[PDB]
């Protein structure tokens, strides 16, 4: 058996932001430090962190008085963040800036009382941060998942429109729902193709390089893991076999049986110490040395806030 990891794979520049940034504030103000949500959705990280000192909490009124607290990696709403304020709590951000992003074309929006749809999955705490900064009940903001939510949706002054989209989506997926906004709605305004991050699309584009040549695909990472879940459903839709495990334990041995060429790859929150625990797992079931493909070199670092160096 040949095993093949996907390039790029694992780890993105939001994620290690906001990984250092908990643990330098772990480092600097002992525990505990609070945490709102998962800083990212991976279980070993939290797991890590936890053991550590940080407690992860979903609302602000379960962080005491006198208390750091730390934004997730997935941001918040203008909600939160103004709770937040009013208290004595020491905030940091680690919000990646890319989310920032979005939030700011958001907020810009509610400023001019100007309809947003946003493209993205309900429930999921990006989704909430972002609708979370659109407040001008003159206006609104409206979530769609599917061409099928845009066919059905009105809105109040369609000429005066615009769109944003969660940054962990399906690229593909996204696509079609862009056309049918253009479609439904000629005046519009959006990006020039999504608000979907460079580590999303690039991790897509790696994972369908790995399905071309490998029968089953393993993605390490979470289950509640929207840009991991993305790099499954890509490989199955290709007709493969594909796995989302958080580590090696996981792996089922009659997945990879009588299998000539297995490949490996991880999503955005995903340390690499999981893949290579995976990897080993793999020879011992009877796999080669580990083949990395030639993939898209990556080089942007977001740095922590100095307030944490
Ligand atoms: O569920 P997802 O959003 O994929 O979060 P995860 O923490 O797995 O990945 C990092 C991340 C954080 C913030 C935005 N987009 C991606
Ligand atoms: S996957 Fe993208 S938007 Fe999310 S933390 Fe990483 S770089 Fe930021």
């Amino acid at each position: 058996m040949q095993i093949l990891l996907a390039n790029p794979r694992g780890f993105c520049a939001g994620v290690d932001r906001a990984i250092s940034i908990v643990e330098n504030a772990l480092a600097i103000y002992g525990a505990p430090i609070y945490v709102r949500h998962e800083v990212v959705h991976n279980r070993y990280v939290v797991d890590s962190l936890r053991e550590r000192g940080a407690i992860f909490i979903e609302q602000i009124s379960e962080v005491p008085d006198g208390a750091i607290l730390i934004f997730s990696a997935h941001g918040v709403s203008q909600a939160v963040r103004n709770e937040a304020k009013s208290r004595d709590l020491t905030v940091f951000d680690a919000t990646c800036p890319l989310v920032t992003k979005v939030h700011m074309e958001v907020a810009r929006a509610s400023r001019r009382g100007e309809e947003s749809i946003l493209i993205g999955h309900a429930g999921h705490p990006e989704v909430e941060g972002t609708m979370g900064q659109y407040s001008n009940p003159e206006g609104g903001m409206y979530l769609v998942e599917s061409p099928d939510d845009v066919w059905k949706l009105t809105v109040k002054n369609e000429e005066k429109l615009s769109f944003m989209t969660q940054t962990t989506l399906s690229v593909d997926d996204t696509s079609d729902v862009i056309d049918a906004l253009r479609k439904r709605f000629p005046k519009i305004v959006g990006p020039r193709k999504d608000d979907i991050c460079y580590a999303t699309t690039n991790r897509q584009e790696a994972v369908r390089a790995l399905a071309e040549q490998a029968e089953v695909v393993l993605v390490v990472g979470s289950k509640n893991s929207s840009n991991s879940n993305r790099l499954a459903e890509l490989a199955q839709r290709m007709g493969k076999r594909a796995f989302l495990i958080d580590d090696a334990k996981d792996i089922q041995e009659e997945w990879v049986k009588e299998v000539k060429c297995v490949g490996v790859t991880a999503g955005a929150s995903a340390p690499d110490i999981l893949v290579q625990n995976v990897v080993a797992r793999l020879q011992q079931l009877g796999g080669g040395e580990a083949i990395p493909l030639e993939g898209r070199e990556e080089n942007i670092v977001f740095e922590v806030p100095k307030e944490l160096r």
